[PDB]
């Protein structure tokens, strides 16, 4: 699987994960923040659709933007060290986002979501702890989507 090819499928996931979702205040037009160093998520920079029609803009912001909370309703999490993931989750605190990670080792320190991009299917894992503090409601059945990506 190439990495176009991924990232394409890294789409389709987070539409997935995002349509088990729901936000208090719901918007008109659904924020993405890419933060730090990804590999696959060019794909989501290009903006998408949800199956309703609302719009998802898309964009990269800093590591240390003390307003990121205010800024999105979904954080896509990339690559960072210890004191960047602190910095992060500590300006999510309190706000209704959705955080998910391109990598499987985060959901031990603050993602809600964390994917595996890697085998022949992208799969994910999630957090409890992570989800109930998150601020957003999360339906059960998104680990159908998760259970069913293996085999």
């Amino acid at each position: 699987t190439s990495i176009e090819q991924r990232s394409n499928a890294v789409s389709q996931v987070l539409l997935g994960i995002f349509s088990y979702v729901r936000w208090p205040k719901e918007p008109a037009v659904l924020q993405l923040c890419v933060v730090g160093p990804t590999e696959y998520a060019d794909g989501l920079l290009r903006g998408m659709v949800q199956a309703n029609g609302r719009r998802v803009h898309a964009e990269r912001r800093a590591v240390d933007n003390p307003d990121l909370g205010t800024l999105c309703n979904v954080i896509y999490l990339g690559v960072v060290d210890e004191r960047e993931r602190q910095q992060v989750f500590r300006s999510l605190a309190g706000h209704p986002v959705l955080s998910i990670s391109e990598r499987g080792t985060e959901c031990s320190v603050g993602s809600m979501f964390c994917l595996n991009v890697g085998g022949p299917r992208i799969t994910f894992e999630a957090n409890l702890d992570s989800i109930a503090r998150s601020g957003v409601r999360v339906h059960p059945s998104v680990l159908k989507l998760a259970r069913r990506q293996a085999t």
